[PDB]
DNA sequence: AGTTTTGTTTTTTTTTT
DNA sequence: AAACAAAACT
RNA sequence: AAAAAAAAA
DNA sequence: TTTTTTTTTTTTTTTTTTTTTATAAA
DNA sequence: AAAAAAAAAAAAAAAAAAA
DNA sequence: AAAA
């Protein structure tokens, strides 16, 4: 079955013919007999046909010469076989050689092209490095599977039948009781969209909307069953988008889809560590056509605008701007409340939904949309999409016969996640509204539910009544919706005053009772909150220790191993900090850093100090992750939510408020509080406050009255001013005291303020006039804000907040280090200006795109290499002399520059620079460090010199302790290797004008010095010419 | 008059369902 | 993490 | 080897 | 209830102790 | 020669007792 | 070598 191979899109001739036929198809074809839906499927057939014609022709053309020579040789060899003479064997000898020349040249090019691709990526956080740490990828092929007989089979036709029949049954059964659905939907109170909102859904599609979706499609994804890729639509969006608009407008008008929109391919993937004998162990994934995903993406974006009107904030899955940790922290706070309570009669239930996305009944889903008030053009298009979807299984690369999808949301569809949530919201609203299912009361807060997609946790009081009523309600929803739970797989914590009462409740209820812990949303919830460290963080250390112990022999430099820690370990560490930000002992961070460094330095002591790696200006932009500062950044981030004071944030309100509530709304940028007895038992919030204050005093800020203090603050409320005055000021003039104005500004700065000024209570204005015009209030409020203050006050989005705080903490907690560049300046008798030390650092960043070439320079500048001087100190044995055996003290400058065995190579390099006709002094700082004197700092040739010198550095380092000269031919070979890698990259990324500038003059010199014997032996020949 | 800093944009991988 | 463009500070 | 949201580099 | 003094913890700096056997390619 | 670890000193917060 |  055909797929477009994306490489064809690159090729300027193939591209030109497609543009010709795309225009020519449509302008020929458009006549009033076809519907536009039929005309679109006809267009796709012609395109698929033409791509086959172009691929076949191109392959035939590229081979044409070897095709000819094979014939030409074969008749001459048969002419000899009939009539033999020596010159026929001469001719055979020549042509058969040229056959070998052509065939090897093609073999080289493919090997050099793949090497070039790897050369750009090596040691970078990219798919090659990701694959290195992963296991070997298990093949799709399925040899053997079991029958429901309890029997085992290997016959291909039996296994094809048994898989297909199983999936065909799951999707088959559509409910018919529509009258009973309407009753359930009427029973409860549900939201509605207003007119203005409904006008937004039903508005006509436009071209700008389509191109915005095309531009954002992910690249390198599998195509659907018609085999066109996202890269095709991106490439021809100029010609296609006019016709795509005509298609969607015809769908709006008529409610009819093209037949291809219904098709999908199901691929089966085996589950890890699971027994392939059983069909249940595979997981399906569905591939839909890209044109159908474009339409579905349009619809999902429209409904996403409204979704916060429809869905309560107890649901956080798939919702823009919500966080999964909101439910984790709320749940831990509920468990603490129960642990503290004197009378315990409570239950916490984690509910196991079964295959929820597949089992939703489509008629109930469409009725739900009407009750929320979605109807018209938007509802008509959604109804068309569910009219007749079908799937084909693809097993062992073989396409099985299709079956209808009569239940479920479409498993690979943009629109399915939100449609599932909207249906589940009907159940969530029923549970909240039923007063005989009792929630848990936390001061002014009641908590019943938290949801994440289909995952559900429930918090109940008086369980023996309350849990029975919950099960009844779910049974009723199951009948109409199709949604189903496995009650024995569901786990609960049960709290009772004594064990007789426990035995009774357990007798009646079906659930599995958990004694220590329950896995939830990636973490462990514990029955007592005192065990959070033991169940969450002690295991996380053990997991990282064993994971790095597996990797220890991977073929990777210290540069690549640093990137492994950032790629694999850092994300799971951050996730655990963000879910459970409890006070952690210092030993946790000591074990974590020791483990991580021991891996990076391959169990030998560090070659470069962690303090130099700490900072991005040093070591050419290679940097080591600081886990203490990521921890501190995560703990402090909570203060942003306190200042925002949002009603969606109920996780923040759920902590014990025994002494005094609401204190967190007042803390940030506001008057200090007399009493310290608040927050006595706080798990999260009291520790957040202590970290916030410590950073403010490290900055020597005054945190308590600021250019960002609110009008809704203790500062104003300690004045006795009526709440109507406060709300008047916010509604008219904005929310900061600075928006009022202090001192001479007090209202005068705008006419809107003095327009407001008359409106306020006579006596309140005198109180406010006194405070705002005082000397200290003017001084404190008028100062310029720091970048730290700007983070918490200014930003409307929580996005990016850990990375923003972490970059500040790096500047604040910065520490002093030795500089290797200074030691080099002592090693030579010279002083480097601050401008030279800057050039050394910039060169170390910009000498290459490849980390392979950059690493060699970084090691040279940062004094990586061992020397006999250093080695004699370590062994404390006084032989400090040069391993090469010239009879001299082996300083690092001797090893690189001065040794008489190395000196003939560096003189060779200087002969090439004179053939380039550059006049450059013979100074060790230019090749070793990239420090040019002031005349040459700007020059146009530095790109060339950088390649010559780094090639020479490789050549010396390869024989570091060997008693022989490095040789000119080894240097030429290394330099030509780099040339080859850069050439294929320069084509692939269309940089070729730059490449020719750098290499062209150097290439001419390298070729002029070699003999044809040497060029043949080492395959040195031009790729430009 | 030039260089440096700050923010957005395009590209990778990992967390949950 | 990289690159590119705009504005302020040296 | 697909969909959604979130996070980092 | 606030003020004053002492005690405890955390962080920063200084000083001492111990090391690895060549490197790049893979 | 160079990096990391360990100990000592300094500062700030909390508690205890008296005014 | 460490991709599809
Ligand atoms: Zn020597």
């Amino acid at each position: 079955t055909w797929k477009l191979n994306n490489l064809l899109l690159n090729d300027y001739w193939v591209h030109n013919e497609m543009k010709a036929e795309i225009k020519m198809f449509f302008e020929t074809n458009e006549n009033k007999d076809t519907t536009y839906q039929n005309l679109w499927d006809a267009f796709k057939a012609v395109c698929r046909g033409k791509f086959i014609a172009l691929n076949a022709y191109k392959r035939k053309q590229e081979r044409s010469k070897i095709d000819t020579l094979t014939s030409q040789l074969k008749e001459l060899e048969k002419q000899e076989q009939t009539h033999s003479k020596a010159s026929r064997r001469q001719e055979i000898t020549k042509i058969r050689a040229e056959l070998k020349e052509i065939e090897t040249q093609k073999t080289l090019q493919k090997i050099n092209e793949s090497r070039s691709w790897f050369f750009e990526r090596i040691n970078k956080i990219d798919r090659p490095l990701a694959r290195l740490i992963k296991k070997k990828r298990e093949k799709n092929q399925i040899d053997t599977i079991k029958n429901d007989k309890g029997d085992i089979t290997t016959d291909p036709t039996e296994i094809q039948t048994t898989i297909r029949e199983y999936y065909k049954h799951l999707y088959a059964n559509k409910l018919e009781n529509l009258e009973e659905m309407d009753t359930f939907l009427d029973t409860y109170t549900l939201p509605r969209l207003n007119q203005e909102e409904v006008e937004s859904l039903n508005r006509p599609i436009t071209g700008s909307e389509i191109v915005a979706i095309i531009n954002s499609l992910p690249t390198k994804k599998s195509p659907g069953p018609d085999g066109f890729t996202a890269e095709f639509y991106q490439r021809y969006k100029e010609e296609l988008v006019p016709f795509l608009l005509k298609l969607f407008q015809s769908i709006e008008k008529e409610g009819i889809l093209p037949n291809s929109f219904y098709e999908a391919s199901i691929i089966l993937i085996p589950k890890p560590g699971r027994d392939t004998t059983k069909k249940e162990n595979f997981r399906p994934i569905s591939l839909m056509n890209i044109d159908a995903k474009i339409l579905n993406k349009i619809l999902a974006n429209r409904i996403q605008q409204h979704i916060k009107k429809l869905i309560h904030h107890d649901q956080v899955g798939f919702i823009p701007g919500m966080q999964g940790w909101f439910n984790i922290r709320k749940s831990i706070n509920v468990i603490q409340h129960i642990n503290r309570a004197k009378d315990k009669n409570h239950m916490i239930i984690s509910i196991d939904a079964e295959k929820a996305f597949d089992k939703i009944q489509q008629p109930f889903m469409l009725k739900t949309l009407n009750k929320l008030g979605i109807d018209g053009t938007y509802f008509k298009i959604i109804r068309a999409i569910y009219d007749k979807p079908t799937a084909n299984i693809i097993l062992n690369g073989q396409k099985l016969e299709a079956f209808p999808l009569k239940t479920g949301t479409r498993q690979g569809c943009p629109l399915s996640p939100l449609l599932f949530n909207i249906v589940l919201e009907v159940l969530a609203r029923a549970i909240r509204q039923e007063k005989e299912i009792k929630g848990i009361q936390l001061g002014k807060e009641e908590v019943k539910l938290s949801l994440f997609a289909d995952d559900m946790i429930v918090y109940l009081e008086n369980p023996i009544v309350s849990a029975q009523n919950l099960l009844k309600l779910i049974s009723n929803f199951s009948k109409v919706s199709g949604y189903k739970i496995n009650v024995q797989k569901s786990q609960a914590f049960l709290y009772t005053n004594n064990r007789q009462t426990e035995s009774q409740i357990m007798g009646e209820l079906p659930f599995t009772i958990a004694s220590k812990r329950i896995k939830y949303l990636g973490i462990q919830l514990t029955r007592d909150v005192k065990d959070l460290f033991k169940e969450n963080y002690k295991p996380l250390l053990k997991e990282i220790k064993e994971e790095t112990n597996k990797w220890k022999n991977i073929p990777c430099s210290w540069v690549g191993r640093i990137n492994i820690v950032k790629m694999a370990i850092l994300p799971k560490v951050i996730y655990r900090f963000n879910a459970i930000p409890i006070k952690l002992p210092m030993t946790f961070f000591t074990e974590l850093e020791k483990t991580t460094l021991k891996f990076i330095w391959n169990q030998k002591r560090a070659r470069i100090a962690k303090s130099i790696l700490s900072q991005k200006n040093k070591a050419g932009g290679i940097t080591l992750p600081d886990f203490k500062l990521y921890y501190k950044a995560t703990v402090t981030k909570t203060a942003w939510y306190w200042y925002q004071n949002r009603d969606i944030d109920q996780w923040n309100r759920t902590e014990p408020s025994e002494i005094m509530p609401h204190i967190y709304n007042y803390l940030i940028f506001d008057k200090p509080e007399k009493n310290k007895q608040w927050g006595k038992d706080s798990l999260f919030n009291k520790w957040c406050w202590e970290n916030w204050l410590a950073i403010c005093r490290k900055l020597k800020l005054d945190p308590f009255l600021t250019p960002y203090t609110k009008i809704n603050s203790r500062w104003i409320k300690d004045l006795n001013v009526k709440p109507k005055t406060i709300k008047t000021l916010e509604e008219n003039l904005g929310i900061t005291i600075q928006d009022i104005g202090v001192g001479k500004d007090f209202m005068s700065k705008t006419p809107k303020a003095m327009a407001t000024k008359d409106k306020i209570d006579k006596w309140d204005l005198i109180k406010l006039k006194s405070f705002c015009t005082a000397k200290e209030t003017t001084i404190r409020v008028n100062r310029q804000p720091t970048t730290w203050e700007k983070i918490f006050a200014t930003y409307s989005s929580d996005k990016g907040l850990i990375s923003r705080i972490y970059n500040e903490l790096k500047q604040i907690y910065k520490k002093k280090t030795n500089n290797p560049i200074k030691k080099w300046a002592k090693d030579m008798n010279r002083h480097f200006s601050k401008e030279d030390i800057y050039a050394a650092k910039k060169h170390m960043k910009k000498c290459s795109s490849s980390l392979a070439i950059r690493e060699m320079q970084i090691k040279t500048t940062m004094r990586y290499h061992l020397t006999p001087v250093r080695m004699a100190i370590i062994k404390k044995s006084g032989n400090n002399r040069c391993w090469r055996g010239c009879g001299e003290i082996g300083t690092l400058l001797h090893c690189w520059w001065d040794c008489k065995l190395v000196q003939p190579l560096w003189k060779s390099v200087w002969r090439f620079l004179r053939d380039l006709e550059l006049e450059i002094p013979f100074d060790p700082a230019i090749p070793l460090l990239g420090i040019y004197p002031n005349e040459y700092k700007s020059c146009c040739y530095k790109d060339t010199c950088t390649r010559m010198f780094i090639a020479a550095l490789f050549t010396i380092a390869k024989t570091w302790n060997q008693p022989k000269c490095p040789t000119m031919i080894d240097w030429i070979k290394k330099m030509w290797h780099i040339y080859t890698m850069e050439y294929y990259a320069a084509i692939k990324n269309d940089e070729f004008i730059s490449f020719v500038g750098t290499w062209m003059k150097l290439e001419t010199i390298i070729l002029s010095k070699l003999s044809q014997e040497q060029k043949t032996k080492h395959r040195i020949f031009s790729l430009i010419g």
